[PDB]
């Protein structure tokens, strides 16, 4: 059981290392822990920048992009009483984003690994990752109650935020930084068709709340909601109260009802690790880093990392520089600590911080006006919300 | 006894305000708690916006500025061991700021108000603000051991962030926003050359540090200091030491020493108070708002409320209109909230905050990074530090 790269993961990251491998010749083995099945129909990311948009175009997974994705173009901020539609396809002249949810995305790279013969074991979780400076490293699982071993030239940690790989990192190298804030985001699917045509957020004084659309039929909503909140305690009266309550303004179209389905609580937590690798051990995706989703950044700074760990991985195999890997964290880090800004700076305008200092708090409406209001803050939301340059 | 604007505070902001209204024939009479040359020579501010320097040209109190000032392009930002110049004026589409020190503008705003004989009542404290909406307001007084009044159309408090006139809103009707930040600046002048032609922020792990001029002789530095710092525990060396280790990089001339004076310890504080009129009271100035010092905003602001006071008080006097009076508070707020985001994330920025969560205090480089090295941070940066419109 030996191979060329290991990946543990079969999300989004793994999954996209393993087909630009496999494209250029090089072997990958992907060790998953859930079933098939679970991983592909996780409900999470809606929104991909243009970059990662161009990249599955490029890697010939992006055919049902146009067909299945809806254009994006403005996002409609709502405060004050006001809607406030902020043009990021005008201000960043020209660039884009897309609703293109990560199922979509994961449908179509898997469809792309099995055909291309790429080996993925699932219900295998990953137990060990050892040899990090051997000559070759041994990722150790578990699969129908037997223990299984990979030998690999590189390790590619792709395992999520609750992965192994991330803890598999001497922690005498490792570094952590991380904040947690004060609240989550009840999150829902309803059958009933988007309001308006603009994504649209809700920057509420009794909390934040998002319409987005996967569909001119389906919207996806979220809710600020209490930290670790039991979705339980939101009956559908509830969360439809507070949807309109923080969305609606006058003069523009009502938030519409329909039935729930997929409702669920989750974390809001910026939290990055440096160094991104060590020895074999690459880490890319949420088992490096995560943001508070408010921007759409998680899914397409995985897929950036993965660009760069995927080029890297090519230039030692087949081009003899093996310098790229040595600077993938370097690079990947300069990238991550500028989303890391950006959204932490969403995330702490648009949301209510329970016993805030109350200066502090009237500062978030003072950002919304200069961020919407202004030349300068509309051009810094439009360049980083449709996506950073790429190393 | 009786005048048309009675002026609490001769600061800044009240005797320009004694002045434009003498240029127009309103009379006014300015009552000051300190003594002429205590007020005078008060050490704070050193750096104006473009609109405030046209503002003293326009009423005729600008002359020295060209002679004494020096006119300002550029900010170097030290951080990371590099210098990071941004030339603000290329920036901002052509604007500036100038070193024009307070006492300067002090000087000038006395020598103006002398010259038009507009009463100032030196060691004259007053006490209590009345009548707010009876048919004259009254400004009860002490001097030399004796009980004074002044009956007057319309109050300005100009008396700072200590003075009585902000406590003399009903308290029913203002609400006020406030938060100290976890340090002080510990501020000298020197009789040393500067180091470099930019006014030079250190923005190290160390703590903030900076430093600006006076004259190709004389410089102003400020380091970051604990909040309530005695000055004794910083000797001569102790400043210096810390601030060439915040300032100094390699390939950038070395700070010069020289003899100091004016040693003493400020607050960083963000404060303001809504509204800032009621009946016939109107607040101006440090008495309405005060801000951390970084941006160089407090004087330029209690400026800006002046420039709208005064022209308020011209429509109502003389061309019969007294709507400018109704929204003095409505727009000197719009511009202060601004004004008070911009100094907010200087501060939060560029001091070290003893004991901070990790993320936000790496944030801080990458804010640092955005600001210097991307053209929408530079905008946002310079539009704001060479001044916002006024109303
Ligand atoms: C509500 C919400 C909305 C979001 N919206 C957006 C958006 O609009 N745009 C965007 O770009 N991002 C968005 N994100 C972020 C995005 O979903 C994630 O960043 C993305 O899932 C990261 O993919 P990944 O492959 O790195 O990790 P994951 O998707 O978490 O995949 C990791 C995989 O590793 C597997 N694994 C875990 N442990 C082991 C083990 N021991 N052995 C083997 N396998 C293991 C897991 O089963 C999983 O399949 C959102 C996130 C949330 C929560
Ligand atoms: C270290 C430092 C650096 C600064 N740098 C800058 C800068 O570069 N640029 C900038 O724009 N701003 C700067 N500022 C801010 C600026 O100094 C203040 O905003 C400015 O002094 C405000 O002027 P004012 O007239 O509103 O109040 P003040 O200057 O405080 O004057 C108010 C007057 O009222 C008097 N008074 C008080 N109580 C009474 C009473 N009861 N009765 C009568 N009179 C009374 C006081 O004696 C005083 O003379 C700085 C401040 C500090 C501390
Ligand atoms: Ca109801
Ligand atoms: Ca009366």
């Amino acid at each position: 059981m030996r191979t060329q790269v290991g990946i543990v993961g079969a999300g989004p990251a793994g999954l996209m290392l393993a087909h630009l491998l496999r494209r250029e010749g090089i072997d990958a083995v992907v060790i998953e822990r859930a079933a098939r099945e679970h991983v592909r129909t996780r409900l999470r990311a809606g929104v991909l920048e243009q970059g990662t948009v161009e990249m599955l175009r490029e890697a010939g997974v992006g055919g049902r992009i146009d067909a299945v994705g809806m254009e994006m173009h403005a996002i409609d901020f709502r405060f004050g009483g006001r809607s406030h539609r902020l043009d990021f396809h005008e201000a960043s002249g020209g660039r884009r984003a897309w609703v293109y949810p990560q199922h979509e995305v994961v449908t179509d790279l898997m469809s792309a690994c099995d055909a291309g013969d790429v080996p993925i074991l699932y219900e295998a979780p990953v137990e060990r990752i050892e040899g990090l400076e051997d000559d070759r490293a041994r990722i150790v699982f578990g699969q129908d109650g037997a223990a299984g071993e990979i030998t690999c030239d590189f390790v590619a940690g792709c395992d999520g935020f609750r992965g192994v790989s991330r803890g598999s990192m001497p922690a005498g190298i490792a570094r952590g930084y991380d904040r947690i804030y004060p609240f989550g985001w009840l999150g829902i699917l309803a059958d009933a068709p988007p309001a308006s045509p603009d994504v649209t957020w809700g920057c509420s004084d009794r909390g934040f709340a998002m319409m987005s659309m996967r569909s001119p039929t389906v919207t996806r909503l979220y809710l600020q909601c209490e930290p670790d909140e039991d979705p339980d305690a939101w009956s559908d009266d509830r969360i439809w109260s507070e949807l309109h309550r923080r969305l609606d303004v006058e003069g523009m179209p009502s938030l519409r009802e329909g039935p729930i389905r997929d409702k669920g609580v989750t974390a809001m937590r910026s939290f990055l690790s440096e160094p991104m690798q060590h020895g074999r051990l690459f880490l890319a995706g949420d088992a490096a880093h995560i943001v508070p989703p408010t921007g759409a950044k998680g899914l397409n700074s995985a897929m950036a990392d993965i660009k760069v760990l995927a080029a890297a991985l090519v230039d030692h195999y087949r081009h003899g520089r093996s310098d790229r890997l040595a600077t993938y964290s370097e690079r990947c880090l300069r990238r991550m600590w500028l989303v890391q800004r950006f959204s932490a700076a969403l995330c702490t305008m648009v949301h209510q911080f329970p016993g805030q200092n109350e200066f502090v708090r009237r500062l978030q409406r003072a950002d919304l006006d200069y961020m919407t209001g202004t030349h300068a803050g509309r051009l810094q939301f439009a360049e980083n919300f449709t996506g950073l340059p790429i190393e």
